[PDB]
């Protein structure tokens, strides 16, 4: 085989504790290189002499052009050295260690995972697990309070096209009105965008982070609000502008009064005084070019000490989570640090961050909870809306990406079909529903965190910002109900299946030619499969099932009950028709 | 080219900055299957149109089975994003990024590197990057005064044969009263075992971490060491045990005593009460069953800030810096606040621990500076001692461990022959002192930081413990003042040298049947190779050089004057010698 091709580590996302006494890992070669992969560990202090323990590692997935093998190693001293022992399709064995490869065991030396400290297991919230979060646009999603609508307000209108820089009168009230209605969709946690004072209508530019923007609400709104979600089962997440502030951040604009003498000059990155220009900055911003987004120097003791008393701030109010903007732009330590700030509050609390890119950097477990899995998206809209990668493109997409980092934080990543900088969803499905209604059977049944975008349950449309931001629809007659009782079904489903909450997740079938996907989530002895036949003609196929794992499932979207014969399981799906297979345990 | 060997990230050793607008990147990939390496890049928010950068990967290196590119890329904006062009032997364009491989660049996708912030910039002291430590075993250093030898020290002899409990009377008087032979050698820095107060014979069971133990002396002695040895450029490191405690420390003892009603029980590790027992443990210990080290728990807080009080402590007695032991085996959030506190004492204090596998994840930047190389003791005994392996292999093992973590670590890596753990290198050579010397010039001439072993400088030899505990050697007529010379002379050149303190390595040649090996150390346009005739018989070679070095080299050794034509180098070397040709540059 290609041992220049067989990759491992110990630690980042290929060794890591899941418990206290238990380190996971995870090996990967090239597709059809490897056949079997034993792992040999033993305490590190062992006797040269004394006998090794086996640990049998599983293909656990493979993406691509990767294969990926996971094992469970027993340490019930906390400490442990391990040895891989790969076969080939040939029988051709050898011994894979940190000293590198060799047919003798000895020769091929041991990993060692020092120590596993209780405080460096990657832990999650409990709430998150089994959660199903809605994004919330405040500015475009109720209307409670007309007195602090801004001037120029536009009529709350179906047919309305938001344009750049209109104005609906979204507040905190109408989230509170409209509360009964998120409860009954079933969402455990509302997470909004910026609603802290801000002179602009994104909100991106902080002017007073302890404050409630005055066209949102107030203090007392906002403590009200959090009081009556949480009697009603609902978290609150709010978005967390740390690596820059506004142009009228008080710290800033004492820098552009007394320049020098300011003491704040040290807050910012400013290359010389005096500071400012209009399509010229002396000084450091978001992006390129930014004047109202000074950067904020989170390296700095004042900056750090400030920031982390607005999250006390806001922590008191009630709040369960911070969602990080521009996350990946603020010193490590400060992430690091927050975090205990934050957990100590809260253990409860979520820390939900978003980077564009491989974020394992900050998902080992001592920064970020998890972020938003953006890959979820690509792969499911070329999948379903695009069509421009078959069903076997979409499994490879989607492996690559939980074998991206540890499973404490791929269980929980939000996986968004879309969000207020993108088209709609319903949009990319060209506005077919039949290709919308699967892919978000799929978001509701694959692993991670489901994020429902204001809107789309009710079928809303509409192309890319600001369209994607339309008002909300809420006269009843003009909305979706079909669609709104369909994710209530889904998300009743994935509530009472512990699989698809806190399930692993392995491939079933992938048909380049037919573009069926299938996969199946495990719990215990629990099993769930989910078969998505995404093509626009009736298909029939056939998928193995081994008695061992269940000869009986029911569909629990149709109830139908279908039986497993000679290990095959016939099954004749419709049209973008999806099914949830359950074996009843 | 395997596709699958090829391996990156954003992160690790594999992309990191060595300045706040210059990032280091390096590409791993099949021996063979690259042969140009280059690297388009751009500011992570330049616009998709805009020039791409361009920086060439030099091959660093090769190893076993693998080739190493690197490349420096400029970065103003301190956020940057890239993707690699790789050609193979055949011509073959492949595209490599974050994304995947493709013919095609969109498509290959881009690594980001999301912000470089300063306070992320590995850095270590200066002074250790010139530094040569000296190891220093107290006990059988030198006796400065014999008031304090425990009954039954044997005489100081040089034919002396010592046992496991054994006694010499080595103190710090002694230390203090031979200064004037170390600053003659040149050493720049004195690294002591634990020498704080224990009820043992070798000390690693601490019973008061805020004293000298009796047998070496008294706080006002140590305080005389550290201004005399100051004053002669010579630095103090001292040995810091931080995992476990001693049986008879202060808190330990509280639990001893009043078992569960001890304010001290959650410092350790307690099984079940009573909190102890003769032979059998029922408490967590170094290693398995040790009762007199009882594993300390540094995840608590008071344990936490009583060792850095400890610490705190010596630092103020002027110490420059710490050698941890067992460190694997601590928390980083610990590791990483130590660093923080030390640091800001002294910024200069040096951080090396001890860890005996790829200690990657303590090699960041935001924990320690270096740890001991054992890999370098372990190429330079089966290279230069036993044979067990060529010159190519030697190439090998070398490349392949320098690239295994950042060049600021690499750089300021222990590299040890040997030590209180081990026979003395000599014994190793098998008292050959051809093969020594060679083996000595190379540690004095290879990147990373040179430890000597008190005795090594004087020839000493001698078995594994603890017959490499032997009295040093201190009448003149029974030393190798011979050695001792040559010592001097490798000291002297690499204090000269600034290519071989600061400088690259990169292999020269390799030869497996000859058994020579060369290397050049380089530093902007100073370049010093180094050529080894690692074989008994006079051999000739050939060195490729380009007019672009230099056209003349002088060998620092020996005076000798080396002319290149037509880009080669001729050299003739004696058997086991070694050359250091300087480019006069
Ligand atoms: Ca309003
Ligand atoms: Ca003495």
């Amino acid at each position: 085989m290609l041992l220049e091709a067989i990759f491992h580590e110990a630690k980042g996302s290929y060794a890591y504790p899941i418990s206290e006494t238990q380190l996971r890992v995870r090996l990967r070669a090239k597709k059809g290189d490897v056949v079997r992969c034993e792992v040999l560990y033993a305490d590190r202090y062992a006797s040269p002499e004394e006998e090794l323990a086996h640990a049998l590692a599983g293909k656990a997935g493979s993406d691509e052009r990767f294969d990926y093998f996971e094992a469970l190693l027993e340490c019930s001293t906390k400490r442990v050295k391990y040895v891989f022992l790969l076969t080939g399709p040939q029988g051709e064995a050898v011994y894979f260690g940190e000293t590198g490869f060799s047919a003798e065991r000895s020769k091929a030396g041991v990993f060692q995972y020092a120590y596993i400290h209780r405080s460096e297991v990657f832990t999650t919230p409990e709430w998150a697990k089994e959660a199903v979060i809605y994004q919330i646009f405040p500015e475009r999603f109720a209307n409670g309070d007309p007195s602090n609508d801004p001037p120029g307000t536009e009529q709350w209108a179906k047919d309305a096209r938001p344009r750049h820089d209109s104005f609906y009168g979204g507040d905190l009230k109408g989230v509170i009105d409209r509360l009964p209605y998120l409860e009954e969709l079933g969402v455990t946690a509302l997470y909004f965008t910026p609603i802290f004072a801000s002179p602009s209508h994104h909100k991106y530019d902080t002017a007073d982070y302890l404050a409630i923007d005055p066209q949102f609400g107030d203090l007392p709104t906002f403590r009200r609000l959090v009081d009556e979600a949480h009697r009603r089962g609902i978290k609150i997440i709010l978005d967390a502008v740390f690596n820059h502030a506004g142009d009228q951040f008080f710290a800033f604009r004492d820098v552009l009064q007394k320049g020098e003498q300011s003491r704040y000059k040290d807050w910012f990155f400013i290359e010389d005084f005096p500071v400012s220009k209009t399509s010229r900055t002396n000084y450091e911003t978001y992006a390129v070019q930014v004047p109202a987004m000074p950067k904020l120097r989170t390296e700095n003791p004042e900056v750090k000490e400030y920031l982390f008393d607005v999250a006390r701030f806001w922590m008191e109010q009630g709040i369960d989570g911070w969602r990080l903007d521009v996350a990946n732009e603020v010193d490590h330590a400060f992430w690091r640090e927050f975090r205990r700030l934050v957990k100590s509050l809260n253990p409860d609390a979520l820390i939900v961050g978003e980077i564009w890119h491989d974020a394992s950097g900050w998902l080992m477990g001592d920064q970020f909870d998890s972020v938003m899995n953006y890959l979820f998206r690509e792969s499911v809209i070329r999948f379903f809306a695009t069509g421009e990668i078959h069903a076997e493109r979409f499994d490879a997409e989607l492996t690559r990406a939980r074998m991206l980092y540890p499973e404490q934080a791929a269980q929980g990543l939000w996986n968004l079909l879309d969000s207020h900088d993108t088209e709609r969803f319903l949009t990319s499905c060209g506005g077919n529903e039949a290709k919308f209604r699967l892919a978000v059977l799929f978001q509701m049944t694959y692993l991670g965190t489901p994020l429902i975008y204001y809107g789309d349950e009710i079928g809303m449309a509409g192309a890319t910002d600001p369209d994607c931001r339309r008002p909300m629809i809420w006269e009843e007659k003009e909305q979706n109900r079909g669609l709104f009782e369909f994710y209530k079904e889904l998300i009743r489903l994935r509530h009472r299946l512990a699989s698809l909450t806190r399930g692993n997740v392995r491939s079933w079938h992938a048909d380049k030619q037919a573009n069926l996907y299938a996969f199946v989530r495990t719990v215990q002895d629990q099993h769930v499969g989910v078969v998505l036949n995404n093509r626009g003609e009736k298909q029939t196929v056939l998928l193995q099932v081994p008695e061992s794992g269940g000869k009986t499932w029911l569909d629990c979207l149709t109830g139908e009950e279908v039986h497993g014969k000679q290990g095959q399981l016939k099954l004749t799906l419709r049209p973008y028709q999806g099914m949830i297979l359950w074996n009843g345990r």
